[PDB]
């Protein structure tokens, strides 16, 4: 579980999304997920979180949508201190993107 494996994908979802959605939220979201690398590279980013991001991330490599919610909801409820800041930038990013498959 690298730094790398999880923001690349997401990344990855944030330019496929650009043209789609509003420029303003999409910086937003760019902003959310920078503070998201900071914090990993900090050192401020326990394991369990490194490794269910992970697991979220490969879930809409596979656009599984509803299961990335489910693990996102899983991650607020039990660590909701150390992703406040960034998660819901997460959060909007896997919804923008199922409705570009709509």
């Amino acid at each position: 579980a690298v730094m790398e494996d999880v923001l690349r994908p997401l990344e990855q979802a944030l330019e496929d999304c650009r043209g789609h959605t509003r420029k303003q939220v999409c910086d937003d979201i760019s902003r959310r997920l920078a503070l998201l690398q900071e914090q990993w590279a900090g050192g401020k980013l326990s394991i369990p979180v490194k490794k269910r991001m992970a697991l979220l991330v490969q879930e809409l490599s596979s656009h599984r949508w509803d299961a990335a919610d489910d693990i996102h909801r899983s991650l607020m409820v039990d660590h909701v201190t150390e992703v406040s800041q960034w998660m819901v930038g997460v959060k909007r990013l896997i919804a923008e993107k199922r409705s570009l498959f709509s």
